[PDB]
């Protein structure tokens, strides 16, 4: 509840499709670190189901493999805000979006919020866009964050981003 | 060279003493990436040759152990670069510093600079200043960094940030 800008009156159905994470922020730096770190994850596709809620189509180095693995976030009373399947009682927050070009989110621990804080920015296309970039730069000045990747087009079309 | 940043008038003497490594960035992710990364490196002083030269003190885990090295960087024609020592003609720049507070510098690679700059933002107490941190953004806005670590005091006061 840390993320005090989310997204007034989102329409779940238009955020579906195909998406590139461009670029990862988080505010412990062991959270996203090596390539095999916990929350360093690449989102796919998102399928949102007519009961409300979000399927989330990812990809996580896990072993040696590129994984891809499928997340489901469960709606909630607020239509921006969603619980994400763990003990863990973590939510997903979307913060913006304009749905035909980019859409920031950020996975968030109940529990513990400032050492668990990943977001993200989504683009539509493999393309670096500075626009959505800066958007996300604006979101995240008064968030604790202390790591922050990014990514090239060639990376964001090979699997695991290599 | 791609570094469009340098200071004027810079008094080599005056940059004597011991900094903080408060922040770090780096064009590729490889570099910065694990613990253990190639150009992973922590400043722990700045020594200056009264020949014009600069005794740079820093750490590394190398093995499992916070090992400290010692780089010496000699100075050029032009008083805010300096060649460090190895056969990768190395250049260090020093973009910007007020003496009293921070120093902003990047490590280049007269080879391969897109794929080899690393620029660090050093500050002289473990406080988080967020006037070093603002001016030091302002000069990441032209290059191609990908990869952003941040640290706080804790992690400041102990040995390889831990």
């Amino acid at each position: 509840l840390i993320v005090t800008q989310t997204m007034k009156g989102l329409d779940i159905q238009k955020v579906a499709g195909t998406w590139y994470s461009l670029a990862m922020a988080a505010s412990d730096i062991s959270l996203l670190d090596a390539q095999s770190a916990p929350l360093r994850v690449y989102v796919e596709e998102l399928k949102p189901t007519p009961e409300g809620d979000l399927e989330i189509l990812l990809q996580k180095w896990e072993n040696d493999e590129c994984a891809q693995k499928k997340i489901i976030a469960e709606k909630t009373k607020i239509p921006a805000v969603f619980k994400i399947d763990a003990l863990n009682e973590n939510k997903v927050l979307v913060l913006d979006t304009d749905y035909k070009k980019y859409l920031l989110f950020c996975m968030e621990n109940s529990a513990e919020p400032e050492q668990s804080l990943v977001c993200q920015c989504l683009v539509r296309t493999p393309e670096v866009d500075d626009e959505a970039l800066e958007k996300f730069d604006k979101a995240l000045k008064a968030l604790p964050m202390h790591i922050r990747l990014s990514f090239n087009p060639t990376q964001l079309e090979e699997q695991c981003h290599i």
